[PDB]
């Protein structure tokens, strides 16, 4: 490791100072000190200040300042390395977390959450850790709507953490898609965003949320019809994709016809919005595979894409070279994500027509099939 020097030293001395004032200025010193530097990081944790700051957080003599100053560091220890999240974890820092969840200070909440947030976001955690104890999800889910923070940081901890059926339906007997569902009307976007991603993974393979989905009420409005605003292309691209996941898979589940207008006139034409040329690569080939889910049951939807603004037309220039310097090497490089995303696209939309298989051979080179 990189030796331990005295500056990191005397930020760790600094928190067992006699005078409380000094011990406050070198929590937020050492807030300033971790921003940039992970090797900071480490050297205060091979230092100890971890099981300090929890107890600075714990004492029931400490100011909302100080705990909330020391929840700050200790999420800004697990902006770091994994090491440092393991580190954190081996310290017990959920439970103390979760402890510090009862408060009702605001800042305070939001700045353990911060933490949560970050150490269940890091992929050296379990995600079993927050269905391992019982009361975590019922209390995440009373502080769910509480602030823009509360609401930002709950839903990426559930979304990260859904991990398919099982306890996704544990997520769900506790409320999960009522008290989400309010978060899409939200005036923040981050919030709006966060928890359309939520219903998404919510709704990929379970049948049983998407119906209880298409019933879904905020504020007046059918669920689908928020979705179906949230196609528009005024939005920003993330939105819409997910948008178009949700209702795909909610059309997917028979939730919603493969007739309906939502699909036909709003969520295929969204998606093949997705594979134009100006489109980042990443999203053309989440829209592709998107739409390939989408038609690949039904035939009427293949032929309706076929049509489509010339879809069949795009795909083929999924083949054709790129046309910011480390974006075109990522690109060159990730091509064959594309080149796989068009085939896929292709076969679902060729599965029932031969006449639509016919008009793609021709689309993907010079030359007409015998
Ligand atoms: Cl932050």
């Amino acid at each position: 490791l990189s030796e331990v020097t005295a500056s990191s030293r005397h930020y760790v001395d600094r928190l067992f100072d006699p005078d409380p004032q000094k011990v406050l200025q070198g929590v937020i010193d050492m807030k300033n000190a971790v921003i940039g530097n992970n090797k900071q990081k480490a050297n205060l944790i091979v230092l100890g200040a971890v099981p300090r700051l929890l107890y600075l957080l714990q004492q029931e003599t400490s100011s909302t300042e100080l705990k909330t100053e020391c929840a700050v560091v200790l999420g800004s220890l697990a902006m770091g390395t994994e090491n440092n999240v393991k580190s954190l974890l081996d310290c017990h820092i959920i439970p103390a977390l979760l402890q510090g969840l009862l408060s009702p200070d605001l800042k305070f909440i939001e700045a353990c959450l911060r933490c949560l947030r970050t150490i269940f976001t890091s992929p050296v955690t379990p995600e079993e850790l927050l269905y391992t104890d019982a009361t975590v999800i019922p209390h995440l889910m009373a502080l769910l709507s509480r602030s823009r923070y509360t609401q930002e940081y709950i839903c990426q901890i559930f979304s990260h953490c859904c991990k398919g059926p099982d306890h996704q339906t544990i997520l769900f007997n506790h409320g999960a898609v009522q008290n989400i569902a309010h978060l899409l009307t939200s005036p923040s976007y981050k919030v709006r965003m966060q928890a359309l991603k939520c219903f998404s993974v919510l709704a990929f393979e379970n049948p049983q949320v998407s119906m209880t989905l298409v019933n879904v009420l905020v504020d007046g409005e059918l669920l689908p019809q928020i979705f179906v605003k949230m196609l528009q292309r005024d939005k920003p691209i993330e939105m819409q994709l997910t948008s178009a996941k949700c209702l795909t898979y909610m059309c997917r589940a028979g939730a919603i016809r493969t007739d309906d207008s939502c699909i036909v006139l709003k969520t295929l034409p969204c998606l093949v919005r997705m594979c134009s040329k100006e489109r980042l690569l990443e999203e053309r080939v989440e829209g592709a595979e998107t739409l390939a889910y989408l038609i690949e049951p039904d035939v009427e939807l293949q032929r309706i894409a076929s049509i489509t603004d010339h879809l069949i037309a795009m795909l083929a220039d999924y083949f054709k070279y790129p046309s910011d310097i480390k974006r075109l090497d990522h690109d060159l490089k990730h091509a064959h994500e594309l080149r796989q995303a068009a085939f896929k696209l292709y076969a679902s939309l060729g599965a029932n027509d031969e006449d639509i298989r016919k008009k793609i051979i021709v689309s993907l080179g010079e030359g007409r099939p015998p």
